[PDB]
């Protein structure tokens, strides 16, 4: 038949809202930004006649945006959307997945998780809470977290040990409550920078483009590998080339330096953490 008239909004609750509208010469879609396509929707009537103008839509999702078409009958044109309207919102209702965390710098605890997308946020000023203790302690750390679109976040605390065992999870929450903590995962705190310095450093000029750089290993357990750093005499320090080898190399070549050019030359130790302070400046001519 003919297309419906204008839709009036009667009421809005979180997960319904009642309807009204203008006879045709029903059915009802809703549609979010989830989809452009309209999706049937279910109602109270759960069947409508031709009898009645009104209807009430409902299992909408709290704090979504919704539009709403009418369908008379045969399955004749759908109507105009009605306006544009917001759900009431609700408590979240799942717990936010992907929980862990590990590494960064000195001292740090990072946190992560998957943000939940807009979908979820089921209410106004939407954010998380991050909860983490020692492992096998018996209160909980609480921070705040009012970045709807981060997943991570850095405590950071001097005190605290290297590697240290922890318990963490996040909750999601909105102005209308909180959601469900997520699963509790074990992470370990951050491990400490290497402190001590590359010794017994050399640099031999082996061409006109390349040098062979040399070093004696640090003892530290942590250390995963070495750090050459290489700079001209007509550049910034903190514009230098680098090269990274395991930790079970005691040198490395490095190529395509210009000729009869001076060079500053560098090693420094490194882990998950950062690098150590490097050994002190080598400075060599290549070859002519």
């Amino acid at each position: 038949p003919g297309p419906p008239g204008g839709i009036r909004i009667e009421e809005i609750r979180d997960t319904a809202v009642a309807l009204t509208w203008s006879r045709g010469t029903y059915t009802i879609q809703s549609k979010t930004f989830l989809s452009e396509e309209w999706k049937d929707a279910k109602t109270e009537p759960s069947d409508i006649e031709g009898n009645m103008e009104s209807a009430r839509v409902i299992d909408l999702i709290p704090w979504m945006e919704y539009e709403f078409r009418i369908i008379a009958t045969g399955t004749g044109e759908p109507s105009m959307p009605s306006q544009r309207i917001r759900t009431e919102g609700a408590p979240p209702n799942v717990a936010p997945s992907d929980v862990g965390g590990g590494g960064g710098s000195n001292r740090e605890l990072t946190i992560t998780w998957m943000p939940l997308s807009r979908e979820y946020h089921y209410g106004n000023n939407f954010g998380y809470i991050v909860a983490f203790k020692p492992f096998g302690e018996k209160e909980w750390r609480r921070v705040t977290v009012t970045n709807p679109e981060i997943g991570r976040y850095v405590h950071k605390d001097e005190s605290m040990p290297p590697s240290t065992q922890y318990q963490v999870k996040v909750k999601a929450f909105n102005s209308k409550g909180d959601g469900p903590f997520s699963l509790t995962a074990v992470i370990y705190s951050a491990q400490d920078a290497p402190t001590e310095v590359p010794t017994d450093v050399s640099v031999k000029v082996l061409s006109s483009s390349e040098i062979s750089v040399s070093w004696h290993h640090v003892t530290e357990k942590s250390v995963e590998g070495y750090q050459i750093r290489y700079w001209a005499a007509h550049d910034k320090e903190a514009a230098a080339q680098r090269v990274q080898v395991s930790n079970q190399e005691y040198s490395t070549k490095l190529e395509n330096l210009k000729p009869n050019t001076r060079y500053h030359i560098d090693v420094s130790a490194f882990n998950s953490a950062g690098y150590g302070p490097p050994s002190r400046t080598i400075d060599i001519i290549t070859r002519k």
